[PDB]
Formats: structure tokens, sequence, C-alpha cells
């Protein structure tokens, strides 16, 4: 899920 | 941190 956030950013 | 994108958009 951390990676989902990295993409969002 | 998602708020970064909400501001930008």
């Amino acid at each position: 899920l951390a990676a989902a956030l990295h993409q969002a950013l």
C-alpha cells in the first residue's frame, strides 16, 4: 500500500 | 500526504 501512496505523490 | 495532490488538482 505504501507504493499506492508513492504513485499518488 | 494525499492532500498534496488534492491541493494541486
